[PDB]
């Protein structure tokens, strides 16, 4: 378990997107778990790598 959002992106290497994540909205887990790959978009995840590798380690919730 994280202790916040934040602490999930950091620790996949994805903290460049914090700001990005928590301006849309996406502050809880509950909200993370059901992202798609067009959420990811929108919030500014341009790179299918990152979306893959963020949608790859939500999978696991
Ligand atoms: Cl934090």
């Amino acid at each position: 378990a994280f202790g916040s959002v934040g602490e999930w992106l950091r620790a996949i290497k994805m903290g460049r997107y914090e700001e990005s994540f928590a301006a849309a909205g996406f502050g809880s887990f509950e909200l993370v778990s059901q992202i798609s790959a067009e959420d990811l978009l929108r919030i500014g995840v341009t790179l299918a790598g990152h979306q893959k590798k963020i949608l790859a380690s939500v999978q696991h919730m």
